[PDB]
């Protein structure tokens, strides 16, 4: 199912997270469920504001995948992604932080807009 904004990798089809390889993986695996990821991203609103990046801090961010540490897109899009690609996830409100959002950094409503490297990964 893919759109002109990308693949449609939810598992409802409703288009709520949407993804475009910008580099293909070397890697063959994904990550498996309670793996510990680790990334580099960049997160941008739909005003091009950056919100927030890994690359600010120079170091990894890292979280165990498929266990609700982070945003609903993310545990879908990282658990498609192979060590060394690099993705951007369109991620509706209804995969983030919804209508409340998450003042300062994330308005109510707020679509989010990553690149995410995947890095490394370890069992
Ligand atoms: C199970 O549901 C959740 C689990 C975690 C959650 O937010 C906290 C984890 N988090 C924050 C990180 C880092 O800022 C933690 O140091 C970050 C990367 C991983 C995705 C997402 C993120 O999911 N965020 S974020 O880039 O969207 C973000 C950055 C900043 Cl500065 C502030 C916020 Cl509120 C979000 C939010 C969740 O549901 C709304």
């Amino acid at each position: 199912t893919v759109t002109e904004q990308g693949e449609d990798i939810t598992s409802k089809k409703d288009r709520g997270v949407l993804k475009i390889v910008k580099r293909v993986g070397n890697g063959e695996e994904t990550p498996m469920i309670g793996d510990k990821v680790y990334v580099h991203y960049k997160g941008k609103l739909s005003n091009g504001k950056k919100f927030d990046s890994s690359h600010d801090r120079n170091e990894p961010f890292v979280f165990s995948l498929g266990k609700g540490q982070v945003i609903k897109a993310w545990d879908i899009g990282v658990a498609t992604m192979k060590k060394g690609e690099i993705c951007h996830l369109l991620c509706k409100p209804e995969y983030a932080y919804g209508s409340a959002g998450s003042l300062p950094k994330i308005p109510s409503n707020a679509t989010l807009f990553f690149e995410i490297e995947l890095l490394d990964f370890k069992g």
